[PDB]
DNA sequence: ATTAGTTTGTATGCAAACCATT
DNA sequence: AATGGTTTGCATACAAACTAAT
């Protein structure tokens, strides 16, 4: 099996859900990276800038790149935690939620009208796959 | 009072997708940073050494990238100098890519590194799981892709 | 010593704007 | 005019190397 073709296979599926939710998000100047953050805030409230690494599979120093850029916006707020001063939380400002209110439904809507032509049974049929290989590769 | 219309959640897969695509390409960057080759460079040369010469649309095509974003990694490599740049006289818009001599060596050298360090990455992963992984995503593939 | 973060350097991700060619 | 390509101006990809803080 040719692992590079199937490696171009997924470059092309990826490629196509992200920049699909740039162009949709373009008119509110918004990257793709920046609405996962806003998505994964909005979900979890607040997060180590670890945390998002992980949850955006990213490197440190992007994410620490992201967050910032972020905050310059005055969408997000970094803040840190009286006990131990080195882990840094991020958190919305007021606009920050404001912003996740008003456009729940567009981020929702963004990766949801990518698959619309998918039948549910097709799409958890692809997660499963990717869950498995996702942890046969890691180790 | 908003009755939010639930669905199901595109955004998982994004993410996994996303893993999946992060662990694939950066572990061939480690397997190439002796090298000196980025994984985007690989993935040129790997697609030069099997299709002879291309031009920029082909690989925006083969990359699923756009045309600047190639433009540029094309100049740099081209810049390392184990690609050319040519322009066939019949069509002078057109701009291909092929190896040079020294690019070609490369590639010859390192036609089994390039072949195994993506195939290792799905070493402990068994084939019916693969032909599924294929399957599905050019299924899905297929669905997005209209409209 | 150690770990969480941030910075730095270079290659990119894109659309838009610009150029050579048809 | 209309493309195929290239440039440009940003936000990013990582890993190393630096900086707080435990
Ligand atoms: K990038």
């Amino acid at each position: 099996y040719d692992c590079f073709r199937i490696a171009m296979l997924l470059k092309e599926l990826y490629s196509k859900t992200m920049y699909t939710v740039e162009e949709n998000f373009k008119e509110n100047g918004l990257t793709h990276q920046q609405i996962i953050v806003i998505k994964l805030v909005a979900h979890n409230q607040e997060l180590t800038i670890s945390q998002l690494c992980d949850e955006m599979s990213l490197a440190k120093g992007t994410v620490s790149g992201i967050i910032s850029r972020l905050e310059q916006i005055g969408y997000i707020e970094k803040f840190k935690k009286s006990n131990d001063k080195r882990n840094t939380y991020v958190k919305f400002t007021t606009t920050g939620f404001e912003f996740a209110t008003n456009f729940k439904i567009k981020m929702q809507e963004s990766f949801d009208d990518i698959f619309k032509n998918c039948d549910e049974n097709e799409l958890s049929d692809l997660v499963k796959n990717l869950r498995n290989i996702l942890a046969k590769v890691k180790e």
